[PDB]
């Protein structure tokens, strides 16, 4: 049983359009961490009661070193406020405008953090969907953490999304993998495989899968994407193949 008054809240880590995220400090225990503010009333215009109810049933008793925690929730009568964990080094999104690029062992690295936690969500009938850098979060050591869970389920932005999720086809687990590939590419490139300027066009990029390596990009990369991103759903590697990929192995931690 939580309350707004147990709080401190300090500086704001970002703002939203469910709404902003602000640092904050539990007054008993000292304790930091990252608080959530949602409006009620933008909340049931856009109708998505049952994402946050399964956003926060997903995402709170998830226990993952990769996967940014979720102590727990409360609500006064204007807004609904999250209780989250903080991380220190903040978004991977910001870290990449900020380096442009990431070398092959920054990559690989995040790569594999990302396949543990989600070969630990996958075992739990647990698809992410909305795996972008926005929901990339960085620990104390510098560590992965997965972040927001809105569009989290059991078994808009279309940079991501993939080819059977987009055309409004049945996806499954495999939604992810692409997701993993689409990551991976932009992490190397610095922007999406298939980005755009219009969503109709963006739309065509993925449903026919078109995409183009750089120069830099190297063989061991280009393989590793190449398999995440078949257009057939069973196609694509599991998340075992993806740890054990020869380019994984030699530039990951
Ligand atoms: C930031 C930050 N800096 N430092 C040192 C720490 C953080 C930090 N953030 C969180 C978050 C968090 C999740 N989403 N947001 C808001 C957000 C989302 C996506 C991007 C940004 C961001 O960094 N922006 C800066 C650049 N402009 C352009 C675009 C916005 C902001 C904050 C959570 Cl849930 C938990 N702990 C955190 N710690």
């Amino acid at each position: 049983q939580w309350a707004l008054e147990d709080f401190e809240i300090g500086r704001p880590l970002g703002k939203g359009k469910f709404g902003n995220v602000y640092l904050a400090r539990e007054k008993q225990s000292k304790f930091i961490l990252a608080l959530k503010v949602l409006f009620k009333a933008q909340l049931e215009k856009a109708g998505v009661e049952h994402q946050l109810r399964r956003e926060v049933e997903i995402q709170s008793h998830l226990r993952h070193p990769n996967i940014l925690r979720l102590y727990g929730y409360f609500h006064d009568a204007t807004r609904v406020y999250l209780i989250l964990e903080y991380a220190p080094l903040g978004t991977v999104y910001r870290e990449l405008q900020k380096l442009s690029k990431f070398d092959e062992q920054r990559t690989a690295t995040y790569i594999t953090e990302l396949a543990n936690a989600l070969s630990y969500c996958h075992s739990k009938r647990v698809i992410h969907r909305d795996i972008k850098p926005e929901n990339l979060l960085l620990g104390s050591a510098g560590e992965l953490k997965i972040a927001d869970f809105g569009w989290s389920v059991h078994a808009g932005t279309l940079d991501y999304l993939p080819p059977e999720m987009i055309e409004g086809r049945m996806h499954d687990e495999k939604v992810d993998l692409w997701s993993l590939g689409v990551l991976c590419y932009e992490f190397l490139v610095g922007k999406p495989p298939f980005e755009a300027n219009t969503y109709q066009e963006t739309y065509k990029r993925i449903s026919r899968v078109e995409f183009t390596f750089p120069d830099f990009v190297t063989e061991g990369a280009r393989d590793l994407i190449s398999r995440l991103l078949k257009h057939n759903p069973s196609q694509r590697p599991m998340l075992r193949e993806v740890l054990e990929h020869p380019w994984i192995t030699a530039n990951s931690s």
